[PDB]
């Protein structure tokens, strides 16, 4: 009761209220609502590291084969040109330009590129999932683990999935 | 065929040191874990520490070494030291082959259906923040059951 | 041209307060660049491996190029290392340079700002490596050049 | 009686071979006498290691006079054959290779580790070295730099001093 800061703590209902993606040669926003229900592939990565750029190429084939988890790339490029470029030359989502660490801190990520595979109500179906998908042998059991995988509903700070799944 | 229908009847272990063989449909309905390794190879050693309170953690898991030692004897003082369950003493390059196993140590989580839960588990169970995670992904994966190729899941699971 | 600026200093905690000394002092040093952060769980880990490290190897100067996300969490880390360390700041663009993707890592460079081991930190996790390490140091031959920290880190 | 079975091995590993035309043909290891040599531990069943290929051939090309030698980890001699074809590196017989393993405690497929003509290790994981593009002047200077002194290899044979503990 006494020093209440839910006013403070408020501004974070709003948090990453948006992700980014780049058609044609604008930088576009999307209402992160539409990620709602929606498995995710979290990609850790740099423009300016070459095994992040060389990583693009298992992403796309694991887009291919699983359309519908959504790729949204948590940058760690230096300037936005860097940022702006890399995206420019991929089919992802992405965080906003920004310092990213505290999500690595989260979920203690020591290498880039990573990439973590998400369910819809932010558990981890799958940690290490980088080196996963460089080989084709993951597919039919990838599968089965998103069809078999059981989805309890949770609650979201704010109804925030994001703010859930990078500070929460 | 004939050693089809007998691939992998049995799965070994030690006690008391004695060398002990035990019927493998007792694995049937079982998760697995799949500890690739070999005495050779220091980090295969003290990797058993971590699958000793791997154990502890989830004690209805059965480990099982899939060795890659160079004679039987260095096989038989590896199990000794340990209590695992172990495939017999042979080649098993074709399950690296299989599921694509490059590195020493290796720990694969399998269903009872056979299914990987987790591929790569020995990153994970070395680290102190994979019980909870774990844990929900057995709780959370339904297992549809299968019948087996010669009613020998090792033969689907190592073999196709 | 204020290159003669740049990295003029490191920085270390010593009886509790924060200390700075001149980057000359490193010239025709031996270092271990030791690429960290105090949020990193296998980073803290690997202080007992540089420990060490620098028993065996006490004449190589262990520089902590930090990647810590505030500058509370930068002090706390030398309040609990004994290491020079870089001024808080960001430095992706040394891990550019050096296709670093990886934290920890530990690279050993010559007094002549050449590589001596690129990938040390797996390493130096063993205590295998000694005989082999103290082999390199004493086998590799040391052409001096003229300046080092611009050329390191930029070039 | 078995004494006689130890002075076998002054003869370990005499022969090194390779495929030129879809032709199996073999070298004599004296040819590898003083030269930097990089240990490839690689199996044709393994896709990290065809990948790995590549940089191999990058490496080869900036550094044409440190001889690639494939360590085999093939199931099958035909598997063995299939990659040596394609790669037409130097390789050990088709054996099993498990104790070089235990020596230098190679714990990933693909590994590798350059040496130099005394059989010192230069670099133990070069394989991480290069797949960089950044590798290649300060391996040169490596190179240039260490001091080789020369050691007495067990019946002046390198290939028993490297491989056999």
């Amino acid at each position: 009761y006494p020093n209440d800061k839910t006013a403070e703590y408020e501004k974070y209902a709003n948090y990453m209220n948006y992700l980014y993606y780049y058609q044609n040669n604008e930088l576009k926003k999307i209402d992160s609502s539409y990620f709602k229900d929606k498995y995710l592939g979290l990609f850790f990565g740099a423009s300016w590291c070459k095994y992040c750029v060389t990583f693009i190429d298992s992403l796309n084939i694991f887009k291919k084969n699983f359309p519908n988890v959504e790729i949204i790339y948590i940058p760690f490029d230096r300037t936005y040109q860097e940022y702006q470029s890399f995206l420019k030359n991929t089919n992802f989502y992405a965080l906003p330009f920004d310092n990213y660490l505290y999500i690595c801190k989260k979920y203690q990520i020591k290498n880039l590129p990573s990439f973590m595979l998400i369910t819809p109500n932010n558990n981890i179906l799958v940690k290490d999932a980088a080196q996963l998908i460089k080989t084709d042998e993951y597919i039919n059991n990838l599968k089965s683990l998103i069809k078999n995988y059981i989805i309890h509903p949770k609650t979201f700070q704010f109804n925030n999935r994001f703010f859930d799944l990078f500070r929460n």
